[PDB]
């Protein structure tokens, strides 16, 4: 929100707290999940990701990601169950990514860092729309993935292939017919904290569901990922690599997860 934060050493996260000083709180993301401090909890319902009437719609490159975005008008594709009350439905999905496959994600797992994090975000349909659930402390829910380089991952590649045509800040391209399942590692498995979102502006309105299982993808894939540009079209060219929020304190939370 507002303008100017990135992630260069200049406006990355080290700056966010001077103009969103949420950053500084209580319930901030992404964290460290330690595996072994992690609690079973057998109040956890089963976990229900419901995407097959997903409808995409659109592409684009806002100059810190890019998003795949879908028509949230109706229940097309919503997630319930596990530690969630009521039915929060899909409106977008990103990534983050590094500059070296050392680097990327937001979450790390006993400090381990992945190659990426893909980011699924939903809201609770008790708030109408999104601009309310941001207002909300159980507003929205982001189901996040890791990403390990190894094996091409099939069901990314329509995603990469579209990247050349959103190079820029403020481009974008139909995505239509576009199955968000092919996402996924077979494993819902999970670990669950209350946080925020990971930019700016940091509200703190976020249920986590952080699968355990990574996702493959190639070094060809996420290469592609590192082509993109931060910058609009005709002006210097920065790429966009290493958009993602070092792990923050975990504060007064319990991480719990849903597998013994
Ligand atoms: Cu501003
Ligand atoms: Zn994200």
């Amino acid at each position: 929100m507002s303008h100017h934060w990135g992630y260069g050493k200049h406006n990355g996260p080290e700056h966010w707290h001077k103009d969103f000083p949420i950053a500084k709180g209580e319930r901030q993301s992404p964290v460290d999940i330690d595996t072994h401090t992690a609690k079973y909890d057998p109040s956890l319902k089963p976990l229900s990701v419901s995407y097959d009437q997903a409808t995409s719609l659109r592409i684009l490159n806002n100059g810190h990601a890019f998003n795949v975005e879908f028509d949230d008008s109706q229940d097309k594709a919503v997630l319930k169950g596990g530690p969630l009350d009521g039915t929060y439905r899909l409106i977008q999905f990103h990534f983050h990514w590094g500059s070296l496959d050392g680097q990327g994600s937001e979450h790390t797992v006993d400090k381990k860092k992945y190659a990426a994090e893909l980011h699924l975000v939903h809201w609770n349909t008790k708030y109408g729309d999104f601009g309310k659930a941001v207002q909300q402390p159980d507003g929205l829910a982001v189901l996040g993935i890791f990403l390990k380089v190894g094996s091409a991952k099939p069901g990314l590649q329509k995603v990469v292939d579209v990247l050349d045509s959103i190079k820029t800040k403020g481009k974008s391209a139909d995505f239509t017919n576009f199955d968000p399942r092919g996402l996924l590692p077979e494993s819902l498995d999970y670990w669950t904290y209350p946080g925020s979102l990971t930019t700016p502006p940091l509200l703190e309105c976020v249920t986590w569901i952080v699968l355990k299982e990574p996702i493959s993808v190639s070094s060809e894939q996420v290469l592609k990922f590192r082509k993109l540009n931060f910058n609009g079209e005709g002006e210097p060219e920065e790429l966009m690599v290493d958009n993602w929020r070092p792990a923050q304190p975990l504060k007064n939370r319990q991480i719990k997860a849903s597998f013994k």
